[PDB]
């Protein structure tokens, strides 16, 4: 599900998923158009992508296990919509771990106005 | 900032911002575009008239501190506007809290034609 997810974006992030993520740029925030900003902005964008390659399931509700190794999310437990979900959601909070750097705080509640141009096809 | 205000609510809560706050009901997960259905909701009405009364502030992006004595919230001196601010999200996370018998999961991502437009004035 989502909280999955935040819980991920948490242990990997070290930042809460709100505000951090949930309002950021163009697309990470629910429903998003217009390019992406940077590119952590652009992570959400894959995310997007990769939840709308997963029709046959439900990645916003279907609730999901994944466990750790050497400090890696595993994400392989219950049924492969599960999986597959478990593991967009693993990309993501790893896409955003990777740029922490590049992450500006000023593109927090980028506002859907400015946010242009509708939009950019997966 | 609505960075205090999230570790705020998932102190009082014990559940992470996102999804559980983020996208509940018709006011907190629809950028306050339509009439609380539920307590818990009617929380981020009141909260976001708090913000209101203040200014000019900058409730989403000034900083501020919060210390906790026996189970309570402790705002941190400094400008007015850190105290005010630290006190509307202070408010809202108790009454996040006080509310959590009323908290219907089902309310999570409320469907948007469901919502009464708009909310009422503060």
């Amino acid at each position: 599900s989502l909280i999955e997810f935040a819980k991920m974006i948490l242990e990997e992030t070290k930042r809460l998923p709100f505000p951090y993520y949930t309002t950021y740029g163009c697309y990470c925030g629910w429903g998003g158009q217009g390019q992406p900003k940077d590119a952590t902005d652009r992570c959400c964008f894959v995310h997007d992508c990769c939840y709308g390659k997963l029709s046959n399931c439900k990645p916003k509700t279907d609730r999901y296990s994944y466990s750790r190794k050497s400090g890696v999310i595993i994400c392989g437990e219950g049924t492969p919509c599960e999986k597959q979900i478990c593991e967009c959601d693993k990309a993501a909070a790893v896409c955003f771990r990777e740029n922490l750097r590049t992450y500006k705080k000023r593109y927090m509640a980028y506002p859907d106005v400015l946010c242009k141009k509708p939009a950019e096809k997966c």
